[PDB]
């Protein structure tokens, strides 16, 4: 388990804030606050992680989702982050993400942005 | 919202089976069974959807995650699907996905597959 | 194969992909997009595996269009990465990335991803 | 940006990208990968926006390598899509898709996705 390691507050290269708890049976629960886009304050996130990773120095696979609706705004969109947690002095979660917006069928070719976020326990 | 429309069993183009409950608060919970890769039986999934979508006939944005560990197997990996639900007679969830495996730092450039899954109510 | 790839292809959106595959592994031709900030034909260039596996695998390829021609400039570029699969029902199965020139501030939102399947008839 | 893009670039893995930007929007050159099933230099071709915006935006570009040369054939191709940012920190920021030739049964796992940043300084 990297339950110890994952749980807590993380920061990406944009200044976004990711607060998460890793449960014992593979759950990720928390809130996400984005520094960019059509977003204000905290959004619910849920995800999953590998609770029994390989002990061979490999990272721990995880992922989570945010739907960009809360008590402030609704951006009619959702982001999934897919990546791995890497332990050590400078712990890191390296991710790629997909951000899909609800579109009409004629616009659906342009529904989905892709990008990458690196999270550290210390802000930039 | 699409709570009723989304809740149920979905099948993708590979024969994979998505069983999902959409909650009133925007939650998705259920099980995923992959017909492909290093997987057997059901895996837990959790995700979110837009519980108050646009009414201009847009899709409903959603996403979910599966970590590929259950009682039977552990593939040391996780998939996320990001996409949108389109309701109607031929209801569809159109998704793109990222599958990341735990890797060493030297192999991290090769950690993440990308693909697309289209889910339908009937196989 | 050279001649199997060479020719006119159509995707699920009604776009038109006209390509010649060189013996040197080159792809050259033109792309006409049915959607987005585009009109008329655009130059494309790419590469393909000119000596693929013989075990029934497809043939890897990729190409780029920058969305500038004599009519329009959308300050963006698409790359398609995929594989050609021969046979009665010949297909090129691709995923693509479309990056627009952005400011540094908006760079997180620079790139769309999608998937196009090309066939020999519409 | 033709003079600015033209040159020898290195990514964070130490791969070498030698490119020439043409007047007519062409990119031509060689790529040498520090990782995967690769040896020596491979032909690349691509395109860039030869008349970009004047508003501080980057220059959109992309290129393709097929991983066949005289030394090796990985039966795969990578495309990089990104933008050139001029000036102080001269940078090409890209995302990439690496597709292998696969059987139809394995086509779900045909494509890797990643990100590479290029600078003229070898790290």
């Amino acid at each position: 388990r990297d339950e110890a390691g994952i749980t807590g507050t993380w920061y990406n290269q944009l200044g976004s804030t990711f607060i998460v708890t890793a449960g014992a049976d593979g759950a990720l629960t928390g809130t996400y606050e984005s520094a960019v886009g059509n977003a204000e304050s905290r959004y619910v996130l849920t995800g999953r992680y590998d609770s029994a990773p390989a002990t061979d120095g490999s990272g721990t696979a995880l992922g989570w989702t945010v739907a960009w609706k809360n008590n402030y705004r609704n951006a009619h969109s959702a982001t999934t982050w897919s990546g791995q947690y890497v332990g050590g002095a400078e712990a890191r979660i390296n991710t790629q993400w997909l951000l899909t917006a609800g579109t009409t069928e004629a616009n659906a070719w342009a529904s989905t942005l892709v990008g990458h976020d690196t999270f550290t326990k210390v802000k930039p």
